[PDB]
């Protein structure tokens, strides 16, 4: 089997992506943030906090003939931006893009964070991370790649990220026509429970590439690009007027500015990243002041291949006995 499911910014800076998602008999579509850097599935429900919904689609598991409690099962999860939520579980028919799964876990919110309720455009997560990540308790459960993936024509799945534009989640197969070039694969350790890589290293603008070695997680779910503090530094010295603004929380540059391209190394291969991909606008609505797509990875603990440079490829993730991720340009 396949499926192929339609991913679309949230908004007019890309800072997420939905792509929508049935789940339940008949179907429930709720719009779902796909991210490969978690491994739970969790939807507002009827069973959120009446409080912490603000114009989200809910699940509702009583609406639905093939919804199960999943007995004595709760969840909880927090994120890296600080937000987190938690509640309890069903089990249910999922679908996504004609590709299904029966007995999915879908973890029902009871309580999520402001930052959550706040955001009316995104029903939901659905982790592609690996499964050992999955918050479920007592009984740790599969991601909707894990369950689908023994059914799959091939045990993969593609995030095609648009730039301004709409891009495609593709399951169990490898669309040629989607992108330019070769894959160039590359190793993934699967330790931390993420999608795991390192970097070859990395250009600015149009200048040298420095070889170096980088690790860091593909990441759909983080909507931008956070490398060690180094690199980050050689790019934004390349803009006139940027600076890393502790008040705002990152490197600001002004709006006037045009910003040069990023290239990051896949083995051998070169993913740029348009400068045009790296402005997320002013930091308040009228400032002068824009705020930076590349950020440093200082204090998190880990360098996020987000969004921001994720979309500027097609992205093979690639669940065989032995994870690999691809990288090509399109």
């Amino acid at each position: 089997s396949t499926g192929s499911a339609t991913t679309t910014p949230i908004d007019s800076l890309d800072d997420a992506y939905i792509t929508p998602v049935q789940i339940g008999t008949p179907a429930q579509t709720l719009n779902l943030d796909f991210d490969t850097g978690s491994s739970d599935l969790w939807v507002f429900s009827s069973e959120t906090t009446a409080s912490e919904v603000d114009g989200q689609t809910i699940y509702t598991p009583s609406k639905s003939t093939t919804a199960k409690l999943l007995s004595g099962a709760t969840w909880s999860i927090s994120y890296g931006d600080g937000s987190s939520s938690s509640g309890d579980v069903y089990t249910d028919t999922v679908s996504v893009g004609g590709l299904t799964v029966t007995g999915q876990a879908v973890e029902s919110a009871k309580k999520v964070s402001s930052s959550f309720t706040e955001d009316s455009t995104i029903d939901g997560l659905l982790g592609l991370a690996f499964s050992t990540l999955n918050t479920v308790s007592p009984t740790q459960q599969k991601t909707f790649f894990d369950n689908a993936k023994a059914s799959l024509d091939s045990p993969v799945f593609t995030a095609d990220l648009g730039y301004h534009a709409p891009g495609t989640y593709n399951f169990g197969f490898i669309d040629t026509t989607a992108y330019t070039g070769s894959i160039t694969y590359t190793a993934v350790s699967t330790k931390q429970g993420f999608w795991e890589w390192t970097s070859t290293g990395y250009a600015v603008g149009s200048g040298t590439f420095k070889s170096t070695s980088i690790d860091g997680i593909a990441d759909t779910g983080t909507t931008l690009l956070y490398l060690p503090a180094t690199v980050v530094s050689a790019y934004w010295a390349q803009v006139s007027g940027a600076k890393s603004s502790s008040s705002v929380g990152g490197y600001v540059f002004p709006c006037s500015a045009t910003l040069p391209s990023f290239t990051f190394g896949v083995g051998s291969a070169r993913i740029v990243i348009p400068g045009d991909y790296i402005d997320f606008g002013p930091i308040s609505t009228g400032s002068s002041s824009c705020f930076g797509g590349i950020q440093s990875s200082a204090g998190i603990g880990i360098n996020i291949f987000g969004d921001v440079a994720l979309k500027a490829a097609f992205v093979v993730f690639n669940g065989a006995t032995t994870p690999t991720l691809g990288f090509a340009s399109k």
